[PDB]
């Protein structure tokens, strides 16, 4: 949702 950029390392 908004943690939805983190758990995607990168
Ligand atoms: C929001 O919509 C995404 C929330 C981010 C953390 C939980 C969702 C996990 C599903 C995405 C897979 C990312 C790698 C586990």
């Amino acid at each position: 949702g908004k943690v939805l950029s983190k758990i995607f390392g990168n």
